[PDB]
């Protein structure tokens, strides 16, 4: 009878949940949790916008055009952010920091008063992926006020870092989950591939879960299924400088990398269902987008997502 261990703790303003299947010859749960906590604290010390002395915050505080050296891990995540910026036609843009902060979703204290068009325009003027370059093991910013936010991607990165640690310890059956971003390998305590739920919105407002088995894959979801006014959310449209205003309720992406799935889910959400599903089709990305229609909801699954339903 297979023994599942559940580890939980705090990271990145949220909680992680790791489940794995005990096998002969592996480290005890205390040993594993101790290293998992160290790895995730490192991700936070590299890439947290909320820690004033993180590598990323020190880059945000840096004012020179002069190259700023960063860790291999930060470099890997920023390179992926830039790659996914190209793939999403500019939709995923980690230099939207100033706008995320303006709207109340970052470390900056904001009032309940809506920003003026003048304040918004000032923050838009100091955003844009074009301002950020990678040179060897360094970042450079061609404007001093550039503020990079890796909230959209470094969670997936932490999931990948922990998944690789569990593999390094000879654990081949696991679920790593941080703030809802997941990576799975092998089989659950019942000997079947791990089960995740996709939340479906319903016109009757009843909670509907679809349970799928992704197999050896990462899964990331952006948006929350949960009156008709101004749209206000933490996902910013880089073209408007404002919270996204489109029909997209949620986007679920599968990828071998949780980092990659995380960036893609947010990027495709900002693109909208037409341009987003077109990118998913052209690039063999398994995606499910739920969109609000005139009198209900509709799903769009890419060709590479069809199997999983
Ligand atoms: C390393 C790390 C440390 C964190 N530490 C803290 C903490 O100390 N305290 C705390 O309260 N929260 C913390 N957070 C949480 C963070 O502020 C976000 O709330 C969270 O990461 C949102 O994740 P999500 O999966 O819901 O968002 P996703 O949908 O995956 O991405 C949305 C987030 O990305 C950013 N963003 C918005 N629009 C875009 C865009 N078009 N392109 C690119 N990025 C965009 C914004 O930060 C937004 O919240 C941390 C996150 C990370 C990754
Ligand atoms: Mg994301
Ligand atoms: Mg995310």
């Amino acid at each position: 009878p297979a023994e599942q261990v559940h580890l939980s703790g705090p990271t990145m303003g949220t909680t992680y949940n790791i489940k794995y299947i005990q096998q002969p010859g592996i480290a005890d749960s205390k040993t594993l949790q101790t290293e998992i906590d160290r790895l995730l604290e490192e991700v936070n010390d590299q890439m947290s916008t909320y820690r004033k002395d993180s590598e990323l915050s020190r880059f945000n505080q840096h004012t020179s055009s002069e190259p700023f050296a960063v860790s291999t891990q930060t470099l890997t995540v920023v390179k992926e952010a830039i790659r996914l910026n190209g793939l999403t036609e500019g939709a995923l843009d980690v230099t939207v920091g100033p706008l995320v902060n303006l709207w109340g979703f970052g470390p900056e204290a904001r009032p309940d008063v809506v920003p003026t068009d003048e304040e918004l325009n000032a923050r838009r003027a100091i955003t844009g992926i074009e301002h950020l370059t990678i040179e060897g093991n360094t970042l450079s910013k061609d404007i001093p006020e550039l503020y990079v936010d890796l909230s959209t991607i470094a969670k997936g990165w932490g999931v990948d870092v922990v998944a690789d640690y569990l593999q390094s310890q000879g654990i081949e059956n696991y679920m790593v989950e941080i703030g809802g971003e997941i990576r799975l390998k092998g089989l659950n305590r019942d000997g079947v591939p791990w089960r995740i739920a996709i939340e479906k919105p319903s016109v009757d407002q009843r909670s509907v879960q679809e349970i799928i088995e992704p197999g050896d894959y990462a899964i990331a979801t952006s948006g929350d299924y949960r009156q008709d006014g101004v749209r206000y959310s933490h996902i910013i449209d880089p073209t408007t400088g404002r919270p996204i205003n489109n029909r997209v309720v949620s986007v679920t992406v599968l990828d071998k990398s949780c980092m990659t799935a995380d960036g893609l889910a947010t990027g495709l959400m900002v693109m909208g269902e037409e341009r987003g599903m077109a990118v998913a089709e052209a690039n063999q990305i398994p995606v499910l987008m739920i969109v609000k229609t005139d009198d209900g909801f509709k799903e769009y699954a890419s060709s590479s997502f069809k199997p999983f339903l």
